[PDB]
């Protein structure tokens, strides 16, 4: 990913509107401080439960731009089971981001890891390239760190 | 060797009007060895071997 971005030579990001109905958007952390207030990665959306319910998501994002789109997303591995319920209101469900060409299934692993900046949890980052013809398909039942758009 | 693959039920972008897929895998069995298949569903079994 580091060399994929470097060789590209641009950080040009185009914001995109994804249908996130049934879930709370813009989840923030005390680890990520932006202008003295709790925040998160500017290019990533932390999806939380809505009124103690996380519907099985099936969000689509097609490419009609005649150029490849680079998507960055993650999977939140909560330290404790209590967190899992605090954020997602239910047990983990394998996050699956696919296209006409590829598919990536990642299972959230609940478990405490050595504390980093007092955080026993982690976010594993993944990427998907959507070709001009193709469509980006995200399925999640919790623990997904959704994109906010694409990169050139 | 051993290869464990879990079937992932979920709709993917329709290809030739098919939202399903088949992930292909391969195994090489050496002259001494034995091929052992365990499945409780979703397997696309072989019909034989290739030289
Ligand atoms: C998850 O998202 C996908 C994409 O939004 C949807 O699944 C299926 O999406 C295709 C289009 O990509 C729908 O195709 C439609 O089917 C008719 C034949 O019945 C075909 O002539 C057209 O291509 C038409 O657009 C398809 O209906 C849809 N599947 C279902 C079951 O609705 C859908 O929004 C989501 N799938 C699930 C299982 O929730
Ligand atoms: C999104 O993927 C999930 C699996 O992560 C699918 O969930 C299934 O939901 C139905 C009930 O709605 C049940 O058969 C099971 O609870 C789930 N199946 C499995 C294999 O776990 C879900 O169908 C996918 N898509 C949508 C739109 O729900
Ligand atoms: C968003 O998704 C919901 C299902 O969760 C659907 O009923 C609704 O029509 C969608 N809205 C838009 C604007 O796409
Ligand atoms: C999340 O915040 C961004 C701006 O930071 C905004 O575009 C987005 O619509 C917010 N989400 C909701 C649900 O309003």
């Amino acid at each position: 990913l580091r060399s994929l971005v470097a060789s590209s030579g641009t950080l040009e990001f185009n914001n995109e509107s994804f249908n996130w109905t049934g879930v709370t958007q813009n989840g923030t952390s005390s680890a990520c401080i932006r202008r003295s207030k709790n925040s998160f990665f500017s290019r990533l959306n932390w999806l939380t439960h809505l009124n103690f319910k996380y519907p099985a998501l099936n969000v689509t994002m097609p490419n009609n731009e005649q150029f490849d789109k680079l998507y960055i997303w993650g999977v939140h591995h909560p330290g404790t089971d209590k967190d899992q319920i605090f954020l997602y209101a239910q047990a983990s469900g394998r996050i699956t981001v696919s296209t006409k060409r590829s598919q990536q299934t990642v299972s959230p692993n609940i478990g405490s890891r050595p504390r980093v900046r007092n955080i026993p949890s982690r976010i594993s980052i993944y990427w998907t390239i959507v070709k001009p013809g193709d469509i980006l398909l995200i399925n999640s039942t919790g623990n997904l760190i959704a994109p906010r758009g694409y990169f050139k």
